[PDB]
């Protein structure tokens, strides 16, 4: 089987018959898990184990941010600073807060590895302009060039378990704050010299984006998520990127505007998205999986998602001196 559009999430900690339909049905593509599905480190590996088990070709992420955003938190994952620690620490010893940004990188990606997961979305790259509440202490840092190199660092920790990342909410989330979508009033220039510029200057360092739920009133009236401008003129084309592109959660109510989220999903499929993400409803997922109007392109991406070679098992991991190594380091920095 080839995966499909849909990144859906199951009903709890263990796989159940209607799960089963939903991951066997061909438009789903990925699943996302949150807090509600982890019990214990055991019980989240036999998850997607079973899970894997249905749909061998499906992709499993997750949002491990760290600080405010981190659905893992016990039986032995280490609980992670908020980004904006990590500027803080740059603005003190800059090379420190690239080798902390690895550390914190590779802890994260070799965790999740452990209990079958593929992949956590992260790095946010939205500036720190202090302007938006619902980003706050996830992002980074005010400037562009720094957002970009500590985010560099951390993908690098990520792969060195062979987890790619996913920048976000693309063109730029940091500037709007701003109950009905939020606006973004500046020139297209404006969101490209900065909230957009570390996309650029990332590279292939950049593995995927998810676009945010935002309205730049200058540049297009469609959310970024259902806009052809910001997914293909201005990511695929003008900077070239060639990863893969999720929607952000559908399930947001403002962003649909007014449609369904069938009609939702087939426009940021239109737009560019190569999926989808419904959270929280897999009942209305699924009727999103069977009214799907919507591949060869974006199964390449998507497939290009999934965590590369093995993985430590726990027993493994827990004893690497790697990993001992960035425990430590994590520990003294902050
Ligand atoms: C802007 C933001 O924080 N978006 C996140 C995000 N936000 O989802 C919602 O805000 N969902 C929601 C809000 C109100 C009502 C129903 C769903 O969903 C993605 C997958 O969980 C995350 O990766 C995104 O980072």
């Amino acid at each position: 089987t080839t995966p499909g559009p849909v990144m859906l999430d199951v009903v709890g900690t263990t796989l159940s018959r209607d799960d089963a339909r939903r991951l066997a049905h061909p438009n789903t593509g990925g699943v996302i898990l949150f807090a509600r599905h982890f019990q214990n480190r055991a019980q989240l590996t036999a998850l997607t184990d079973s899970i894997r088990a249905v749909r061998e070709d499906i992709l499993i992420a997750v949002d491990h941010e760290g600080g405010r955003v981190q659905r893992f938190r016990t039986d032995g994952f280490t609980v992670l600073p908020a980004m904006r620690r990590l500027g803080e620490l740059w603005d003190r010893d800059v090379l420190l807060a690239t080798k902390v940004a690895t550390a914190v990188g590779y802890i994260l990606a070799a965790e999740l590895r452990a209990c079958g997961i593929d992949m956590s979305f992260t790095p946010v790259l939205d500036l720190d302009y202090g302007h938006s509440k619902v980003i706050g202490d996830r992002a980074f840092h005010r400037d562009p060039r720094v957002v970009t190199l500590l985010a560099k660092s951390l993908n690098h920790g990520l792969s060195l378990a062979g987890m790619a990342n996913c920048g976000k909410h693309f063109p730029g989330h940091g500037f709007a704050e701003a109950v009905a979508l939020p606006t973004d009033d500046r020139t297209l220039d404006a969101i490209l010299e900065q909230d957009v510029a570390p996309y650029d200057w990332l590279g292939l360092s950049l593995a995927a984006v998810i676009p945010a739920h935002v309205i730049y009133t200058q540049v297009d009236k469609r959310p970024a998520g259902f806009s052809r401008v910001w997914l293909q003129d201005i990511l695929r084309g003008k900077l070239g990127f060639t990863g893969a592109i999720f929607s952000d959660d559908l399930s947001m109510e403002a962003a649909r505007e007014g449609g369904t989220l069938t009609q939702a999903a087939d426009a940021a499929l239109a737009a560019g998205c190569d999926m989808v993400l419904v959270c929280n409803q897999p009942d209305a997922a699924e009727v999103v999986l069977n009214g799907l109007k919507a591949s060869a392109e974006s199964v390449r991406r998507i497939k290009r998602m999934r965590a590369r070679g093995k993985a430590l098992k726990w027993d493994k991991l827990i004893a690497q001196p790697e990993y001992l190594q960035a425990q430590a380091l994590l520990s003294s920095a902050l």
